[PDB]
């Protein structure tokens, strides 16, 4: 144990936790309590610290470097796949939700309708077999925790400033984070690119938003730092409110909308009725720059990401061989009816493989294979468990947790000028065995 | 006249204020949540606030600001007169005289406090005839709301940047407020005069503190800005955990303490037993800088606060006759060691004065009213309210060297009551700022 944090004497942790709880209040590491009924609609009431790991867990410096250089590679890959409507339409037209999303994509295709931007997130985990950094998810739409992840960097750096050498650790190895500034800056640059100085930013939000303070903070940054107004509306409000003018400008609550920032619309529970599908359509048709576009949203679906990971598919959207190499190194293997992996690599050694739907099947039952629900074959990831202190509604407890590190990218282009393509900070979600937020403690 | 504002627009401002409050830690423990005054980060709620500032003449603002060093210097002087204080408060309620006790014990060992400081607050009203700024109270000890006041300034400037247009108001006109930074600064310079690099600041704190964030924020400036450490402890923790070192240094929980910052101990309720009275005496006898000493507590009590106000008393502690004019001007008529101005000019016109048949005697305070929006537990309502302006002062000196004597930001306290929907506490009222002129 190098810091198996469970060892730390229970007297010194009453104090660290105490300080951790102070800092979170002072710095708005706060969310609506689930237990309080209005805390997702009324700000300023029913507030509570984000559930949190007290001290950061370890992540090799090299694999953190690796994730950092992937960030702009994934950005350009997401833009490239999104430009292929036939790949997208072929792949996915095989789920009422997805099929509704594809409609909207078709409609645009049908109508030949660029300033393109993204604020996206690639989630990784370290795998104990290969010792590799592996991509777990690419989030192309409405990525949370740009603020949270970067208050956490601050929290843990504070804690370590106070308690470090008393524990063997230096804040230095909690990496610097700018996720939320990069985010608001990507937005401000897009608004600039549209070059309507009268335009506001639309931020599409959920009816119930306990995490509303992350959003207000980005809006505060936009307003005070970038001098740009933003307005927050639910999809059903955009259906009642929103109009397109005869020249294709979006007008929501009496103002031009140059940028549409989604922090909603990624779940089917966001579209209770036809009003919300109208609104998504209305907005997509408009000349507003969408953060992100419907094509981007589709790239991010489970189905597209699986298809990307199959042998030879990825390499269709990437010409750079160094990048090709980098991508494939973080991609967990995934396959269909290949006799070679999928009869027999997996039959002998059912150890990795898991079969998943396009129940999971593992281990001895994965001799499903000996007989040819779970439609594709992929490589098993074995995660790093580590001892943690978990602070929740003011109370701590110990557990052994796994961590998922997500790297933000921002991207902005106007037909062939790349204005932004960036690694833009991180967050970490740490969970038992929906968990807590965290950081990493490099190598 | 904010009651005259379209109700759905009002709801937009309140929504923005709630949001700003949350982002910028204008938060306390919710009274409704029982752990919230002990456990940080749980059960938070925004401060009750006035949505938007009442008007305040600018001339009277400047008047209240000029007066802060002058009250800073007067508190200190009265405090130096142990015999006066002793004359005026032997009379009695048990708490006041348990403070005299401790005062006598210090005069007795002829105790020396070479470095003296204050973080104090003069609370004022504009009275709606004569149009004069009048002192309501002089708070010498444990003055709350330096963070909260200067947050309220941020709030109202931000709302006015958004809405002031429509409204006809410029954010400009809400006075700039640095209360919390000047608070930490005074404590920083104090630690620095004392000159023990390894010493911490002790903040003396109530068992239950829903306003703890104000205190932690001050400790964060101390720690991050000034690189000074602090610990918090209740009076009974000090009794259990502290002691005087052979050279006189205070040591609490094995830490040397150079500065004792009172955020508790101004109410009998802070002394349930003889533990906390020990703790109070122990720190007084030590050589730690008290913020404030026992003499300053005394200068701010009801009985003394009245005594200076009566005619003549005030000349004994002030030399500058301007400063005597400034003080008399915000001094409201104050009387009775025997006066024929009692019940005379007072049973006959009792709508001015206060306090005889019909704890002594003042000119009556007729406050300006303004329509206001009040926000409490995420809910707003309209209300007609009165405001009380608190001007902070910071003072520090080392023998004859005045290191700091200074006006240091403000708070405003605004409440409905008497002619409308309430009940007497203030229901601590709400937090406010002012709009000049
Ligand atoms: N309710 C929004 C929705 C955003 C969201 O669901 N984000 C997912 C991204 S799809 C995440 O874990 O990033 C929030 O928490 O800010
Ligand atoms: N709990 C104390 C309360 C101290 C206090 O109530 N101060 C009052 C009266 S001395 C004030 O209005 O300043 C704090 O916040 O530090
Ligand atoms: N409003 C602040 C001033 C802070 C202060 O003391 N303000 C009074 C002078 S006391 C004022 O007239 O603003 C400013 O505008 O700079």
């Amino acid at each position: 144990p190098l810091f198996d944090y469970h060892r730390i004497d229970q007297k010194l942790l009453q104090n660290i936790v105490y300080d951790a709880l102070v800092w979170s209040t002072l710095n708005c590491l706060l969310v609506g309590d689930k237990s309080v009924q209005r805390s997702g609609r009324v700000p300023g009431v029913g507030l509570v610290h984000l559930p949190l790991s007290l001290l950061p867990g370890p992540f090799p410096e090299s694999h953190w470097k690796q994730g950092c250089e992937l960030a702009p590679i994934f950005n350009e890959l997401v833009d490239r796949v999104s430009l292929d409507g036939k790949f997208l339409q072929e792949s996915l037209s095989r789920d009422e939700f997805t099929s509704r999303l594809l409609d909207i994509h078709s409609k645009m295709l049908q109508i030949n309708k660029d300033i393109r931007m993204g604020i996206v997130r690639s989630d990784y985990m370290i795998d104990e077999k290969t010792k590799s950094l592996l991509q777990i998810e690419m989030n192309t739409i409405s990525t949370s925790f740009a603020l949270i992840g970067c208050l956490m960097t601050g929290l843990h750096k504070s804690l370590l400033s106070q308690y470090g050498k008393f524990l063997g650790l230096n804040s230095n190895r909690v990496p610097a984070n700018n996720a939320v500034d990069q985010s608001a800056e990507a937005l401000a640059k897009a608004w600039s690119e549209y070059n309507n100085p009268r335009a506001a930013i639309l931020v599409v939000v959920q009816v119930e938003e306990r995490n509303m303070y992350e959003q207000h903070y980005i809006s505060a940054l936009l307003r005070e730092k970038h001098h740009i107004r933003s307005i927050r509306k639910t999809l059903t409000e955009i259906d009642q409110e929103g109009k397109i003018l005869p020249d294709g400008t979006l007008s929501v609550d009496g103002q031009a909308i140059s940028v549409v920032y989604f922090r909603a619309g990624y779940t089917p529970k966001d579209y209770p009725s036809e009003s919300e599908w109208r609104a998504r359509l209305l907005m997509e048709q408009s000349s507003a720059i969408k953060c992100p576009t419907i094509s981007y949203h589709l790239v991010g679906t489970k189905k597209i990401q699986q298809e990307l990971a199959k042998p030879g598919v990825l390499e269709r959207f990437v010409e750079n061989k160094d990048h090709i190499a980098k991508l494939r190194a973080c991609f967990a293997g995934l396959w269909s009816l290949e006799d070679s992996d999928i009869v027999k690599k997996a039959i002998e050694n059912p150890e990795l493989f898991v079969m998943k739907p396009q129940n999971n099947i593992y281990g001895d039952e994965l001799r499903e294979t000996l007989l040819k629900a779970a439609y594709i074959l992929m490589q098993r990831i074995f995660p790093a468990t580590s001892p943690a202190i978990l602070v929740r509604d003011g109370n701590w407890d110990t557990g052994h947790v796994i961590s998922e590190a997500g790297i933000f990218g921002t991207y902005l282009r106007n037909k062939d000028k790349i204005i932004i393509n960036n690694e833009s900070g991180y967050m970490v979600r740490t969970k038992i065995s929906f968990g807590v937020v965290d950081t990493v403690y490099l190598t």
